[PDB]
């Protein structure tokens, strides 16, 4: 398992514009298009991202290309962030993937806001961090995904993902 497989399980793959859990227009592997309520706006952003007149439908390769850019960007956001980087540097490989997942989902800023959890992770206080992480809108809104990521931080293994969809 790796970050791509992991996020592919959590986000799924849809080739037509769809609404995410918050009701925002998205496509592919969790690629957020816009927070605007206009489908047109969404289609415009999609054409711009793809470089062609899509009419709201993309191919698998196109979805995978946005996905690679998105993972790349999450990693880069982490390394550029003064609060995130030190946590990321302190972690083992599996737990690094859990951090990327959250940044992919919520963005740098959002994650950078979990001050107490970040400290705990940095200190390697796994159980404590897992409890703190659970006291969040994130956990209450998308609990099954939140549970997978938290278990990953707790254990440092891929066990939460070793049975599911996307692949595992």
């Amino acid at each position: 398992m790796n970050i791509f497989e992991m996020l592919r399980i959590d986000e799924g793959l849809r080739l037509k514009i769809y609404k995410d859990t918050e009701g925002y227009y998205t496509i592919g592997i969790g690629h957020l298009l816009t927070k605007s309520p206009s489908l047109n706006a969404a289609k415009s952003e999609l054409d711009k991202a793809i470089g062609r007149n899509t009419n709201g439908v993309i191919t698998k390769d196109e979805a995978e290309k946005l996905f690679n850019q998105d993972v790349d960007a999450a990693v880069r956001g982490i390394l550029r962030n003064a609060k995130l980087k030190p946590v990321y540097d302190s972690l083992d490989a599996v737990r690094r993937a859990a951090l990327i997942n959250m940044v992919f989902q919520m963005g740098e800023t959002g994650v950078a806001g979990f001050t107490n959890s970040l400290r705990m992770l940095q200190q390697k206080r796994w159980d404590e961090a897992a409890v703190n992480l659970a006291k969040s809108r994130w956990y209450n809104q998308t609990p099954n995904r939140a549970k997978r990521v938290i278990t990953t931080f707790r254990t440092g293994t891929w066990d939460a993902y070793k049975n599911l969809a996307a692949a595992a």
